[PDB]
């Protein structure tokens, strides 16, 4: 389980990447993403620009598994 | 069990959403639903309009099992 955005040097979570984390319930997704992870391997996580409720900048992160993706690396390793 | 609506910086359970709850007599009707949910997979919860005791606006929650419901999703995920 992931809680908190702890930046260096600060012990309170930062209003940037953490209200993203909450504003897309990514606390219910985040359980899936590591069972798809431990399961096939690698999971895959999809980030995308979208409008928040009161029509600021909202970050749509979700989460898709590798049955529906297929990524390709020019470097795996890296 | 649920007990209380905690909101982000007060240690008292705001008068709006936990009234609601109180009011709908969900005390009893969450240990169902639970139980639906654990046994079939997914519970089903309805919060319709409706009209408080003296008058005011109160929403009627009902839970409702998947044996009596069939929901349709364009996307089954997030």
């Amino acid at each position: 389980f992931v809680d908190g955005y702890r930046a260096e040097g600060s012990k309170e979570n930062a209003k940037g990447p953490w209200q993203t984390w909450n504003a897309n319930k990514m606390q219910s997704k985040q359980i899936a993403i590591h069972r798809a992870a431990l399961t096939y391997g690698y999971s895959y996580a999809r980030v995308l620009p979208g409008v928040a409720l009161d029509g600021a900048n909202q970050a749509e992160i979700h989460g898709v598994s590798p049955r529906r993706l297929l990524a390709l690396y020019e470097d795996q390793i890296n």
